[PDB]
Parts: structure tokens; sequence; C-alpha cells
């Protein structure tokens, strides 16, 4: 029906009455859940691993298209926690600046902030900017309107191809084998 | 007093008595302990994530040498779970072969003893056909073993930031 439910996790928990959406891309996902989890899970409401690309202004993902990064989308109360905070949150818990961007070439790894509104992407964009100083070396994280997102188990169902084993794929999953 | 304390993990669950270790590189560690957490937890006595290298790229490992890698030190009962067992889900967790594809990210298993180096050569070879005999894990004595915390205070004491480390964790700032 087109109203963007191709933009929320599948499972997890988020009512848009009270609840707000970040969908966050700093490394390998487990990795990302992890930190909000050990820090911050008293706080949100929910959080769930998956990939997630954005409207933009090579080599496939894990079998899906070459843009995908392996993201967290969390789901929070403004009234319990602010978007800044959860954002100040994401810079300091990786290196979002071009000493850690990829150029050895895994995208999907890169650092990105995806956005579900025209207002939460000028937000960040200014929180970015207010970063650059404390971080010094320039900051790569891309910010960009979110495109689609899915589950992580939905997407190695979706891009399953002939590949049960995950041939290729750098990402933790219990393979159907 | 060498007798290899620094190859466990500092905060380990551990007895010698009755438990062995196993360290496992399979990716970022993050997802190498979610793994065994999750479909494991209730069959392992303890893990702890960190950094090490074994007895055998040119860019380093978070400040440290170019061959640590990302792993998670497993501890467990021999009479609860198998060596074998912990293994064999080693190898269905990840890509294990050349496909797959830093360093500090490739398939490893640092053995903690001369016999379980052999019997773990082994299972890697009963792997070899599932994996289309490209299995590329490399099988190594344990040399070094650090918890992460302890690595990033040893090899970016002057990197508070960790610009150029890959690894997940709340910098001071």
């Amino acid at each position: 029906h087109h109203h963007g439910s191709s933009l929320i996790s599948k499972t997890i928990k988020y009512d848009p009455a009270k609840d707000k959406l970040i969908t966050l891309a700093c490394g390998c996902f487990w990795g990302t859940e992890h930190m909000y989890r050990k820090y911050l899970n008293d706080r949100i409401v929910d959080c769930k691993v998956g990939y997630a690309n954005g409207e933009e202004s090579y080599k496939r993902v894990c079998g899906g298209d070459t843009d995908f990064a392996e993201v967290l989308q969390v789901s929070y109360n403004p009234k319990v926690i602010t978007l800044r905070e959860l954002t100040d949150f994401f810079f300091r818990i990786h290196d979002p600046t071009t000493s850690n961007s990829q150029g050895p070439k895994g995208t999907q790894y890169r650092s990105g902030l995806f956005a579900h509104s025209d207002a939460d992407l000028k937000e960040l964009a200014k929180i970015k900017e207010e970063w650059q100083p404390k971080w010094g070396n320039k900051i790569a994280t891309v910010i960009e309107p979110i495109k689609n997102f899915y589950d992580a188990e939905e997407y190695h169902q979706l891009y399953l191809d002939k590949n049960p084993q995950g041939y290729a794929c750098p990402t933790h999953y219990l393979r159907e084998m």
C-alpha cells in the first residue's frame, strides 16, 4: 500500500503514536546491537538488526543489492531518550571518520545514518557537524533518507538464491545446512 | 610464571579440573559472541571476546600486530558439550572458505593443547567436502590472548578515539 511498511522491521516493537525510528550503520550489526543493548536497553523500546539502504544523492551484499549496509534499527520514545542522545552514542561507539572508511572493498560496513523523516535528516546533519571538531579527522558518515530495511533473517531468506550456506556472506548467522 | 596464564581471558569462568578452552575466529567478535550465547549458552560454561594470534596483511589490528584476530574464547565442560560439537557449530555460522573473501576477521581456530590441535585439523578435514574442499580456516596453537578491553588499553594507549579500529567500543570523548 506504499505507506512505508518496507522501511520498518517486521518484528520490532513500535507504536507510531508514541515512538520514532532511527536506523544506524556503524560496522557489523551484532556489534551495534551489543552496544545499544549494553548501554541503553532500559531506555529504548526495541532494536533489530538487518540490512538497509538509502536514497542516494559492484559486489552484492549477502546476495542482495550492492548498496545494502549492516544496520541496527532502533525504536524509541522521544520522551524517554532523544534522537540527539542516540546519535551522540552512535558517534562514540565507532570511528566515523575516513580513517575507518572502506578502502581496502566491503561497503556493507560503512558509517551511515538512515533517517525516517525529513525533519530527522536535518537534525542528524546538524549533529554530525557538531561532532566534527571532536573527531577532527573528516567524518565519513553518510546521512540519507531510508529506502529499504529488511530484518536480517528475512533478508537471508529473500536472497537465498541457490546459496543456502551463504558463501561470500561475511555476516554471522546459522546457515541452513 | 610462564605457565600460559596469558592465554586465558582474565574474566572468564574456567576451572582446569573439569573445563577446557577453545578460542574461535569467524568474524567480528560481537557476532561470534551473539551466536554462541543465542544457541549454546546453556551448554557452555562462559565465553569472552578478545584478540588472539597463534604460532603460524600489512594493516595493524587496532594498533597491534597484523596477525591478531577478533575471537571468542569459550570455556566448556567436555561432559556437557564436546569440542567437535562446538566446532561443528563454528562451521555453520560463517563462510570459512576463500569466497569470504581486514584479516582480523579471518576464519581460525586457536587450540590450547597439542591434542586439540590434532583433533581440530581432523574435524576441518572432515568438513571439507561440505564446504567444497575450500575451507580456509587456520588451525594454530594459541600464542596470545587479550580481553578486548585489555588489548585496547595496551595498543591504543595514545589513541583513546580508536582511529582506524573497526571494533565497536565506547570511546571516552
